[PDB]
């Protein structure tokens, strides 16, 4: 590498050739991957190797040299930085264009995603959404570190550096085995919770805590079976091991399987969660996140309509 | 000459400590409330130690310290009885079963129904949690057995192999692999795989499949969330076949499989502490789980979706 | 019939015969008659449906079935004897088994004094020590596999009670030739000038040092260790600097090639250590007594640190 | 297919943002003003985004340009780092090397390894990851470390193993223990000890358990914690001989050994991906580790404590 060409600067195209060959271990496969001829591929590689004064590949199969193996991570970092520049460029210019990483709590995500993603695909076609489904405490940590842009969770977040956009109040519904005496009742009082063996998600889920708070309002303790997802809880409910409460957006996805019935509290009882969009108060993207909020409010209305389409009677309020 | 506690007295103490109500404790043991109180007071007087204080019943500091010794005695006595009976004793009483989240929802309906009908004195308790947590609960005695993928790679434990469960590829309806039954492992290169996060053994298994085939931001904690992403055209995934009737029938999904010569499956097993003396019972429980899986596989076949074909050796 | 459950008295008879190898000696050992012994044995054999001891002879022969069941009978009797023996102690404070969980960056430094205090002042305590990271200690506490846990507060674990023990200062540790060597007046912003080598992110000490940097770091990695002793070797080799709790000083910071420094009197750079237990426990009073032991043990660990001559943080 | 920026275009953008003038930017890059303008317009057209504004006697970056700048910068910095490392890439054991090491070897081997490296391989930039075996093998599979020092066999398909050395164990007891100072123990002596072990995640745990099987709950994460338990009379243990000067010289401990005919050791090796082309360098690194171990063993011998004879 004293035979280095001093003014020589590698191009991204040359680096792509190197990385591709290192990964494919065949010139022909590498060339087809890059949509170029084998002579073009070899010219790019030889230009790189001559420019650097370092042999990167030993020409029956392609083997990376010791030098090539040591430089491969630096080449990859360059290509990754360039891809990140290009992706960001799509977002810099407009509102809701380019990457947006959205954190969502597990008891909202699967039920809001179909409508949110369909609206985005049709109305914001340059948006590149990335979805991180995780519990609240992890989403707040990812928000603080910048690993996600916004988080959809229950409010209040009680997280000091954050702004909150209220989206909607989502009612709960009681879910029981088909043969349970509350099946189909629409007039329960809060005190009816005393008569249920509640099966709850573990303490890491905000839905656990919300159900426990509901029991408190009614002066009842909510309290060995631990479940990590609503679909597992539904199987336990079908099997007669207990009852639960789910958000109404879950209805079409969780509560239509055979062996379940539903019930609601009366009009005077409040049994809901407040969902909101949370982001770093230092962010300059308030305007975009406010537009995203409108999408989520529309998506929820569609999820609620999907719930009503099942025929399952929903909570009435006032 | 001097006072020696009976097992009956110890059962009364332990049951009261767990139930926190005399009436519930008495019904649990199929005795009257006076009989329960007589046994407890005989124990307390014989020992000269108050174990339970006067509306729910609360264990005293002394009772809390003696509780684990009472439990050990009852557990040793149960083990004597179970070994004397041998094979015919069968499964009775509490059994806490840990199960991984990508098996639990799909195996539970048939396992629980078999147990309810054919082992009516079995009292199953289900802990659905990720593998690392299940192994820690096993080590601390908080669960009895754990259903998970093998190898567990936990020195300290025994493994009963249950079955091999095939994967299936799940794509959007309009994806170009949709419906193919002849994929090679290298086809994984051409998919944007959406995986559960790194805490799930299914993540690691799919990654290993890619490595055998010589092959970051979007992550989910549940298969149902992944299916929504797949329907929306954000990527493809692999699921265990037992998931098919629960996750893969929603509109906008299609399936595909690898060819007959490709192995793309996970080995599920029942894991327990090698210090346990309950091998024979856990072996019977294993048979239940193997039957439950066969029923889950039949449910998958009932959908009409073509399943992986394997060289049947 | 199906409902039969052996009694301890029946098991004692079986085990004693198997061990004494003579029915008369066995009967006298249990202070019962030979007819009573035989009645208990045959009640056991009939209830089980298994012959345990052969029958037409004064010699004792355990059957194959009896030989296989003997160890299970023995375990039961040993567990029952242990219950009875511990009942004598159960009204005593800090008597019998106590399993104590401790975080790895406190355990090795608090244990010598703690264990010596326990040995001298609570001689009927049978301590068992589980050294593990915080998240694992909280899981063991929830499952009942440990009784109490020594870790940094707040635990943020619902269902736990916390007894605050003490605030333990950190100290900055550098290579001998580092320009901060011996300084006692650092500001928090001095952290910007260090290449910090930390334990991996499973350790609460990692997180605490990161939080310290955020305080003073307005707005805004490969080398990692699982133990402070490994970090110290990296520091001696000039690969970076670190912070350790003061109780670590005599064990980690006296090896050749290290120096120390402290932040000035106005800076807070410490961790709060506490004793955590299940709020459902009835043993508050004992755990409170145990807390006093740990507070004394820490004072002794701090005196050991002062004995090295290394200057400690002033507050 | 679609437009991809070149590094040349990014250099032009960044330099204009910094110089605030086209002519000065062009001179900074040793190109003509027309070349500079061509590169900028190609970038702006390719992206569909205006990055620079004419700006009242000087050149200003637009809102879009200001947001894209730091990152154009990241790309250029990554490219410079590639180029700078290329100068070093041909030399053996030069540049970054990330080395994984198991926790019951790391603290005892590192002083000597790091000193040898500092003096004799001054262009090597070591990074050390101390973690348990299973984690080291996962990091090696993902490429997050280059080599791993651990006990053999690794039982990891796709890895190559360079055997380094056999390291003897030594028995550690309280000073007043009846085996204290014995040099003739048989493996069956383990039956008579209350062994205090590291938790299950440590290969030393498993090795001691296997030793007990050949001869036929208090748990800690570090050997230093185990030593405190041993001093307090709660049990005995076994440690690798490289640990002796660091762990076993405190008042209240004594040592013992198995007899000459007994094998009680661990085989340490250097593990790496068998797809690597760096065999020759890793073989040289292995020699460093074998030398480091010899120095650790000499440190153990320097204490005066009697070591296992074979
Ligand atoms: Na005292």
């Amino acid at each position: 590498s004293h035979m280095s060409n001093k003014e020589y600067r590698p191009t991204l195209a040359q680096l792509r050739t190197f990385v591709t060959i290192a990964e494919c271990k065949h010139f022909g496969t590498a060339a087809t991957k890059l949509s170029i001829s084998q002579p073009s591929l070899s010219q790019a590689l030889v230009a790189l190797e001559t420019g650097l004064g370092v042999q990167l590949i030993e020409r029956r199969k392609v083997i990376v040299t010791p030098a090539g193996e040591k430089l491969l991570p630096f080449a990859k970092s360059t290509l990754d930085a360039a891809e990140s520049f290009l992706s960001h460029a799509k977002g810099a210019n407009g509102s809701l264009t380019g990457p947006l990483t959205v954190g969502i709590i597990p008891t909202a995500a699967p039920y809001i995603l179909p409508s949110m993603l369909s609206i985005v695909d049709e109305e914001y076609p340059d948006l590149e959404p990335h979805i991180v489904e995780d519990q609240t405490k992890h989403l707040l940590a990812l928000l603080r570190d910048g690993a996600i842009d916004v988080a959809m969770m229950a409010l209040p977040s009680e997280a000091p550096g954050m702004k909150e956009i209220p989206l909607y109040d989502e009612d709960f519904i009681v879910v029981t085995a088909s043969d349970h005496p509350f099946a189909g009742r629409q007039d329960l009082e809060l005190s009816a919770l005393e008569d249920l063996d509640l099966l709850l998600l573990d303490d890491g889920h905000s839905l656990h805590d919300q159900i426990v708070d509901l029991c408190r309002r009614g002066d009842i303790n909510p309290i060995v079976t631990r479940a990590s997802s609503l679909t597992t809880v539904m199987q336990l409910v079908v099997a007669g091991l207990g009852s639960t409460l789910v958000p109404i957006s879950a209805i079409p996805w969780e509560c239509t399987r055979p062996g379940l019935a539903t019930a609601n509290f009366n009009s005077d009882v409040t049994a809901n969660r407040r969902i909101g969009l949370v982001y770093r108060s230092s962010s300059s993207r308030a305007e975009e996140f406010e537009q995203f909020a409108l999408i989520l409010q529309r998506a929820f209305q569609e999820a609620v309509a999907l719930a009503a389409s099942t025929g399952i009677t929903l909570k009435q309020n006032v």
